[PDB]
Parts: structure tokens; sequence; C-alpha cells
């Protein structure tokens, strides 16, 4: 019952931002990903009609060059500029990446499902420099799917350099696809706030359809805005149109050295912030967060949140996604794998690595690292872990988790058969050290961790 601090850091991080069940966060009811998704899609409307789910759609979009009138009554129409067009296309792409949607641009007099246009004045003809943007849900009525933005806002005119502009495009397109705010609130109507949120997870950390900052739920993006669908947004849009299983089906790398060709999944250098919820449909994938010096916490479990590059709760993995590998930076990181076979690289700094179930390959990197094992199922003989760069007298292998079944006894070269004993065996021929653990209740030796290098008894934490 007396686990080490290394074990505890993993145990707690695994429960970072727990949600659903009968939990109460910030004095509010906590929603699971699916409950949040249902709430966001409560209008039960999409381009396929009402109460239609898991149905794909082929949609058209258009950059209006002129208008007969804006459905809201606003005036002073202004067409989209070149930068707005490029950014809007990227926002559209971030939605079609995760849901079974196709977007085709149309021009001229052709009608379109989703339209884009700017406004600058109100119905009275007075300049409006206060509002931001709005959009209309799918439907057969005049203006359905149309989105409008205030050209008097610099973030709207320069969405490529002012992050909130791109986020706004993604947000409004969300409405044009059938998504609603996580709560019954609208701009201008009263002075709504996070206090009015129906559930705890109503923030930018979980949905860009929210109006509330990520700080409301404990996350911190240091003034940045993600610009792409977050975890609950992905579940929501997929509920309506189905998941896109053709996206990034090869071996994908997110973060540094990314091969995604998506700005929000790419970090060009250490001064670049990352804010994203990853959707990936196949292949062996890697979270490369090697360019950071900040202490990071990386979790590869689906639905989980990570603390990357000095930010908090800025990276998450969507439900239905399996990410396999992770690379930390020069800081003192915590790398947590999932049930798949993971390759974890701590990088420089003193790191804590936890492979979890499956046959993992672990690299501590330079520094004083700790490889944690919380269960006999973590490294069975049939699917054993490899610690490929273990440093005798420097690194540590943490087995404190087994204390719950009785303190482990270290034996030199033979098992007594009693149980709860650990042994290290050196093979001079291949320079491999086999770490064997005979667990209580096991009639045979079923736990093994193979080490490429030497290891001392004092390197094993029992
Ligand atoms: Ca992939
Ligand atoms: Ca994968
Ligand atoms: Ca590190
Ligand atoms: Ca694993
Ligand atoms: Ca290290
Ligand atoms: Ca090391
Ligand atoms: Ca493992
Ligand atoms: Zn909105």
């Amino acid at each position: 019952a007396n686990t080490s601090s290394a074990y505890n850091s993993v145990y707690d991080f695994l429960r970072y931002h727990d949600r659903g069940d009968g939990l109460t966060v910030n004095g509010k009811t906590s929603y699971s990903i699916d409950q949040a998704a249902a709430q966001i899609t409560r209008e039960n409307v999409s381009w396929n009609g009402t109460n239609v789910f898991g149905k794909s759609a082929n949609l058209t979009f258009k950059f209006l060059q002129s208008v007969s009138s804006i459905p809201s009554g606003d005036t002073g129409f202004v067409k989209f500029n070149a930068e707005q067009i490029e950014q809007a296309k990227l926002s559209l792409q971030s939605w079609s990446d995760v849901a079974n949607l196709t977007f085709t641009e149309v021009t001229g007099n052709k009608s379109a499902n989703i339209t884009f246009g700017n406004y600058t004045r109100d119905a009275s003809g007075n300049l409006d420099y206060g509002t931001q943007a709005y959009a209309y849900y799918p439907g057969n009525y005049q203006g359905a799917g149309s989105s409008w933005y205030n050209y008097n806002q610099s973030n709207i005119r320069n969405p490529g350099s002012e992050e909130y502009g791109r986020q706004t495009f993604t947000h409004e397109i969300g409405h044009a696809l059938g998504l609603a705010h996580p709560g019954e609130y609208n701009a201008g109507e009263g002075d709504p706030s996070y206090n009015d949120a129906v559930y705890a997870e109503d923030s930018y950390q979980f949905s860009i359809m929210s109006f509330w900052g990520e700080n409301e739920t404990g996350a911190d993006y240091n003034g940045h805005y993600g610009g792409a669908p977050m975890i609950d947004d992905i579940a929501a849009i997929q509920r309506l149109y189905g998941a896109n299983m053709t996206t990034r089906t090869g071996d994908s790398v997110y973060g540094f050295n990314s091969n995604t060709d998506r700005d929000f999944y790419t970090a060009t250098d250490s001064s670049k912030a990352l804010i994203f919820s990853v959707w990936d449909a196949g292949g062996t994938d890697t979270f490369d967060f090697s360019g950071y010096s900040n202490n990071q916490r990386i979790n590869l479990n689906e639905g989980s949140f990570s603390d990357v590059g000095g930010l908090k709760g800025n990276v998450s993995i969507a439900h239905g996604v399996t990410i396999e590998n992770a690379i930390g930076g020069s800081g003192n990181d915590i790398l947590v794998g999932n049930s798949a076979d993971n390759i974890l690289q701590g990088g420089a700094g003193n790191d804590v690595l936890y492979g979890g179930a499956g046959a993992d390959t672990l690299y501590g990197g330079a520094g004083r690292d700790t490889f944690v094992y919380g269960s006999g199922q973590d490294s069975t003989v049939a699917a054993y872990d490899w610690i490929a760069d273990f440093q005798k007298g420097i690194d540590k292998i943490d087995l404190s988790a087994f204390r719950n079944e009785g303190q482990l006894s270290f034996v030199q070269d033979q098992f007594t058969g009693k149980g709860q004993e650990v042994m290290l065996q050196w093979d001079a021929a291949n320079s491999i050290t086999n770490l064997w653990l005979h667990e209580a209740g096991h009639s045979s030796v079923d736990f093994l961790v193979r080490i490429v290098g030497q290891a001392a008894q004092s390197d094993i934490i029992v």
C-alpha cells in the first residue's frame, strides 16, 4: 500500500481531468465525452435532417461576393479577403478530417450549404466594432448554413496571425454543421459566464463550441487559441456524420518533425505552442514533443489529456484513437503508455516512464530515469518489456506497486518457490540482463523485463 512517489505521480496523472460517473467538478455535474457530445448535438439537426445520426454528407461552401441581405439584419457586407479564405479552408479541413464530410467550393450563382461573409454595421446603419461572429444551423430555410463575421475586428481580418480568428471560423462552421454551444447562452443576450454552464467540461479545453476559457477547467494555453475541434467536438460531429476512417492511416507524427501537414498538429520550434485533440485512423503513431525544455506529462491513453510544452491540458487524444509512441523533451517528464506496444523515449532530464500493458520498449535517455511497473500484467513473459538504454547506478526500475501483495524479496540466483521474489540474471553472451519476478499467487515465473545493459540490485526499487 506504500507506493513510491514515482508510482504516485503516474497514478495521479492517469486520473488527470477524470470525468463522468457521479463526479462533480467546479460544483457542476461532470459529463463524459459522450454526454458532452449529446449536449452539443441537442438540437438534433444536421444537413441530413432531424434525428439522423452516423450519416455522411457531401457539402458545398461559398465565399459570398455580394448579398441581397444578411439574414441577421446586419449591414455593411464585405467579402472575404485572401487570408480569410485560406484560413476558412483550413477550418473546414479540420472538420472533414474527423467526420465523414466532404467540402466542395462553388462560385457564381450556385447555392451552397455553408457560406462565408463579413459585416460591418448593424440594422440601423451604425458601425459595429463590438460583436464577433455568428452562424445559422443546417435547414431548408433562407440563410441556413450561412456564417458571418465582423470585419471591424482585426482577428477576423487577420485570422492567420490572430489565433482567435481561426478559432472563430472553426466555431461558426461548427454551427453551420449542426453543433450548438454546450449551454443555452448567446452573445449579447444577458451577461452569461462559466457559472451558467450546464456541465463542468464546458470550456475551450474540451470544446471550441464553448464560450469559456480553458482556465475555467484548470487548463492553461497562455493566451493562445487552438483553432481546431477539441475532444468533445470530435465526438459530437462524428455522432452526426460518422467518423472519417481514411484520415492519417499511415505512421503519423504529431508535434515536432510532424508529417501531418496541419498547422495545429505542428511545432516548428521550441517557441511554438501546441493545442490539439488528435484524430487518427490507423498506423503506428508518435507524439514527438522533443523540442521542449519544460517538464511535461504525456499520456497515450485514448480520451486523456497531457501537459505539453509548458502549457496545461493542451493536448488530448480523441475517443476511438490509439497513439503508440511518445518522445519527451529535455525537462523532467512523465511518459505514460497505453495497452498497445509503446516505444517511449524520455530524452534528457530525469524522467518517469510507465509502459502499462503490452510489450513496450523504453528509453530513459540521459539523466536519472525511473521505469515504473504497477502490475504483473505490465510485463508478462508472453509480451515482455525491453528497457534498451538502462544505466546501472543511475536509472531505477520501480516495483513498489507489488508491496500490496507483500514486500518483494531480492534473490541472487534462485527462487525458493515461496513467491514475491525478484531476481536479476546477466547473460554475458548477449549483454542482456533479465529481470524476473515470481509474483504471489503465480505457480510459475510470469513477469519478465529484459534489459539491454547491466543492472545492480540497488537499481531495483522494491
Ligand atoms: Ca496514423
Ligand atoms: Ca495508431
Ligand atoms: Ca525528458
Ligand atoms: Ca503499453
Ligand atoms: Ca531521461
Ligand atoms: Ca537515463
Ligand atoms: Ca508493458
Ligand atoms: Zn457560437
